[PDB]
């Protein structure tokens, strides 16, 4: 048995087909088990409906997660990841730094 603790990255991205669109993304990558909980934060709640949910593995070991949805960020709003995992002892909380 394996068991891997994810990789968490919290960014932002504007399609380029709708520049005026902007996606808060999630990936959180290389994990096993595949048993996960990730939720979207805006001021410490948590975001309803998150558009995407992309799960893909690389060989049996190892699990991606994209998890992402459209936003519209003031400098005053506060976002973040949050993800329980097995391999965690607490939920791991990523923020978004508003430069990414």
């Amino acid at each position: 048995m394996i068991q891997r603790t994810p990789k968490i990255q919290v960014y932002s991205r504007h399609p380029a087909e709708n520049g005026k669109s902007n996606f808060l993304n999630c990936y959180v990558s290389g994990f096993h088990p595949s048993d996960i909980e990730v939720d979207l934060l805006k001021n410490g709640e948590r975001i309803e409906k998150v558009e995407h949910s992309d799960l893909s593995f690389s060989k049996d070991w190892s699990f991606y997660l994209l998890y992402y949805t459209e936003f519209t960020p003031t400098e005053k709003d506060e976002y973040a990841c949050r993800v329980n995992h097995v391999t965690l002892s607490q939920p791991k909380i990523v923020k978004w730094d508003r430069d990414m």
